[PDB]
């Protein structure tokens, strides 16, 4: 199911939680009409995959969190695993994030 | 000099005492590292060129303002003449902001 993290502190904790996982980050902002198209799916996507873990960023509650991991535009999307990124984009590509997910777990 | 907007009202209202001039909107966010970065340039080229409106929208503050604009990446620019979107691209460029004001003037 879809995390949502308020803080640096609870972000840091789930990358260490997630062990060998993959970790999908959506990163978006409430105002931005892209991100309210592309949840639903980003929420069936965490049902359908119950070994990949999804989080969700709103960049204006963690403005720190969003600046550090270098967030420009929305939604970006970063995957990590075992704390390192190891994958990004931007854009409400539905086509494009279950691929990338395919790729990398 | 840039004129700091705070409501879709102030927008609109800016955008119809232009008159024939072009019209620059930096669209930014506080915590975007590339909207610091570029704001003393979009000061600087507003002092350079005097027939040519500088706003700036924050999309925290007019959320509103910048969903209707369509915003998705920091900074955006957008262009305006006569009230009509001529120009718009995004990311820090200072060559490319002042070469498309240029273009347009």
């Amino acid at each position: 199911m879809v995390k949502q993290i308020e803080s640096k502190t609870a972000f840091q904790e789930a990358l260490d939680a997630a062990g060998d996982k993959l970790v999908v980050v959506d990163f978006s902002a409430t105002w931005c009409g892209p991100c309210k198209m592309i949840k639903p799916f980003f929420h069936s996507l965490s049902e359908k995959y119950s070994n990949v873990i999804f989080l969700e960023v709103d960049v204006d509650d963690c403005q720190d969190v969003a600046s550090e991991c270098e967030v420009k535009c929305m939604p970006t999307f970063q995957f990590f695993k075992k704390g390192q990124k190891v994958g990004e984009f931007s854009g409400a590509n539905k086509e494009k994030l279950e691929a990338t997910i395919n790729e990398l777990v």
